[PDB]
């Protein structure tokens, strides 16, 4: 019983570490991409005489370039990962340990 | 007894992995689409500032190395790395094991057979 | 019997996390490499347009839209994402031990 709780605990901790790693990775990538968006918009605004180029406005990636896709609405918001199940597993471990009243 | 509690613990872990898979898929796909939009705009810029096309494209050996140099790369501007071949395809996370876990739960419950 | 079935359930979860780790590493590394290529091309553009020399580089730190100052530099390149398999490796070692019982 104790060995099986340990196996569950390993899996649960491995998932936590992966969640942390993915959160760190995505947030690092998101911030880097946002910096590229900002610089690309800054370039566009300073080669203003080249703005014969229109903005796409409503169109997305239907077409599997003729207009700008990136706007000040393109910035990615930080991706905060939901640890709801991991937190419930932590609470379940505390409970599992309590039923031990023998 | 205790068997049912251990199935519940497995179920929590399985569901947590499923949610993380979904979250990572959503994140990657969102990032991919945003990066593809940046590629498109950068290519569109390049095509309209034809007086900047004294700049050559990376002679695939250069390009392969830049994508394989498992570091923060030297890169110091030399030729174009981004082409219409740089677009990222959507990321499809393979819930292979989670789907098999769901099928394993149905089996575990059947193997309670005992009369 | 039920012990062997519970080890199999743990094994499924452990392998599912493994596969996800592999997938995320592949995805992030692919994204990182693509973003690094965009950084390089954007810097290459900046270096070949002397008419944009007026544009300053950002005074880094905190306090971060309105167009002003370069954010991307040769210090912006992302390093490859090393996905540690610490727990998975320990689980693999624990399985070998469980089987010895
Ligand atoms: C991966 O997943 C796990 C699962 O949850 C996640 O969990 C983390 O677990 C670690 C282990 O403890 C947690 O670490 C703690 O973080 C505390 C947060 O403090 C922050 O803010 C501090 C404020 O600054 C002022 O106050 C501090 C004193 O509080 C003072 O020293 C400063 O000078 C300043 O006046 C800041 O200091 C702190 O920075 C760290 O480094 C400095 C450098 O020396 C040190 O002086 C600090 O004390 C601190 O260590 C940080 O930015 C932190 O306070 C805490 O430190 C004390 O308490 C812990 C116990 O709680 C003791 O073990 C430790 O020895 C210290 O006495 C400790 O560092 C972490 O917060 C958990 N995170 C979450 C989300 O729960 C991991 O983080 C995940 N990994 C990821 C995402 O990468
Ligand atoms: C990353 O991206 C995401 C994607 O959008 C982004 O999400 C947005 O987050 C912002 C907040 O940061 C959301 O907007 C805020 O909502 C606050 C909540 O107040 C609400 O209740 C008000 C009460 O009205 C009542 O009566 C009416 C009927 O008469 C009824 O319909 C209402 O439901 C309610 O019962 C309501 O008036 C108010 O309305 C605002 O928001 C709605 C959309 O939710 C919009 O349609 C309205 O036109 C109006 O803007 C709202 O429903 C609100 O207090 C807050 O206000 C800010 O601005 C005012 C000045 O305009 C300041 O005085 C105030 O202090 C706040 O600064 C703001 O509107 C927004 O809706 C989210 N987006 C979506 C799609 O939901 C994240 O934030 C991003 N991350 C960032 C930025 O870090
Ligand atoms: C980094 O990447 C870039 C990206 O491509 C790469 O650029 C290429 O550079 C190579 C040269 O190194 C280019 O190819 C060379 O072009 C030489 C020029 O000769 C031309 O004129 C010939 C005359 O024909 C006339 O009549 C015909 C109609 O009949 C008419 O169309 C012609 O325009 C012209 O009026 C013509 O025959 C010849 O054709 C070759 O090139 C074209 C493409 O330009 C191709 O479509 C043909 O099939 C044919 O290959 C050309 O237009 C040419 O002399 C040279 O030849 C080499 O090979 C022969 C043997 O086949 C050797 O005998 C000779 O000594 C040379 O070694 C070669 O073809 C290539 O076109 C560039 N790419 C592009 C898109 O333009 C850089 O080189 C890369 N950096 C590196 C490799 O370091
Ligand atoms: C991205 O990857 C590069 C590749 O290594 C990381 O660079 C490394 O950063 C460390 C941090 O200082 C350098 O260490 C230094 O070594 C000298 C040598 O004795 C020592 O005197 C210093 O006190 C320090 O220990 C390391 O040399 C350097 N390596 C290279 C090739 O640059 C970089 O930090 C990574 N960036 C990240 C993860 O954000
Ligand atoms: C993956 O994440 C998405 C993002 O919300 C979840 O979306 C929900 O999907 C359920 C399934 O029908 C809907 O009922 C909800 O209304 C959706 N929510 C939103 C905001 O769209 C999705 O369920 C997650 N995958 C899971 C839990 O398996
Ligand atoms: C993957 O993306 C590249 C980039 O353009 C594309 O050429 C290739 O066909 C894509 N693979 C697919 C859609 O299977
Ligand atoms: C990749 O997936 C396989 C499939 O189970 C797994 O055995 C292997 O350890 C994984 N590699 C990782 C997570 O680095
Ligand atoms: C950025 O490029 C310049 C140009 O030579 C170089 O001097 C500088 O050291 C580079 N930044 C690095 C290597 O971090």
């Amino acid at each position: 019983f104790c060995d099986m709780l340990r196996l569950f605990d390993f899996n649960k901790n491995a998932i936590e570490k992966l969640n942390n790693q993915t959160k760190t990775a995505v947030n690092m990538l998101t911030h880097s991409i946002n910096s590229l968006i900002s610089d690309n918009l800054l370039m566009r605004n300073k080669l203003k005489e080249v703005l014969k180029v229109p903005y796409c406005n409503y169109t997305r990636f239907w077409y599997i370039p003729r207009c700008w896709l990136v706007s000040n609405g393109s910035y990615l918001n930080e991706s905060d990962f939901r640890n709801e199940w991991i937190l419930e597993s932590d609470h379940l471990i505390a409970e599992m340990l309590s039923k031990e009243y023998q």
